[PDB]
Parts: structure tokens; sequence; C-alpha cells
């Protein structure tokens, strides 16, 4: 019960979060949540964090979200860890 409008936000990452983005993808300054999303999935997959749980307390997506681990079925928490790592424009 999250709204599709949600992936049309437009941000734009703090530095930490940038480091991230721009070892999955182009660096640009602004980003849709779509995108975000997309390439935070990405790395996570890449990376192999995740076999419901992601498991990131020896790994920057750890210093990032502030949990050693979180589980993928929770999205409003995910949004809201997401969210202390940008601003929206
Ligand atoms: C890395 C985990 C990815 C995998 S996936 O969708 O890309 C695929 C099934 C194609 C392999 N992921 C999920 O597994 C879960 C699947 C689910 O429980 O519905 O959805 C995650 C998701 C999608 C959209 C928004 C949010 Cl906040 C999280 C979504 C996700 C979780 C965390 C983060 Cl940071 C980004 C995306």
């Amino acid at each position: 019960q999250i709204p599709a409008s949600e992936q049309e936000t437009l941000v734009r990452p703090k530095p930490l979060l940038l480091k991230l983005l721009k070892s999955v993808g182009a660096q640009k300054d602004t980003y849709t949540m779509k995108e975000v999303l997309f390439y935070l999935g990405q790395y996570i997959m890449t990376k192999r964090l995740y076999d419901h749980i992601v498991y990131c307390s020896n790994d920057l997506l750890g210093d990032l979200f502030g949990v050693p681990s979180f589980s993928v079925k929770e999205h409003r928490k995910i949004y809201t860890m997401i969210y202390r790592n940008l601003v929206v424009v």
C-alpha cells in the first residue's frame, strides 16, 4: 500500500549514497526514486548481499542505512532509510 507515484519523486543523493550509486550506474546530479531503487537493487545483487534478509554489516551499504541487516519485504522502512541519504528536488 505504497503509492506508484513515489517512484516518480526526484532526488539528489548525498555523497555516500552517491559513492555507492557510482559503482553501479552513470553519475548524474538528479535521479528518480525508480532509478535509485534499481541501482541499489543491482548493487545488492551484484555484491550478493542478498540470498528475505539483506546482510550489510560488512559493506558500505550498512553504514548508509544504519542497520546491519534488513528485510526486502519491508518497503516503507527501506524508503525511510533511503530518504535520509538524499534530498528531494
Ligand atoms: C535486492 C532486493 C530486491 C530484489 S528485486 O525486486 O530487484 C528482483 C526480484 C528483481 C531480484 N528487492 C526485493 O527483493 C523486494 C521484493 C519484494 O519483497 O517485493 O522488493 C524490493 C523493493 C522494491 C521496491 C521498493 C522497495 Cl523500498 C523495495 C527490492 C529492493 C530492496 C532493497 C533495495 Cl535497497 C532496493 C530494492
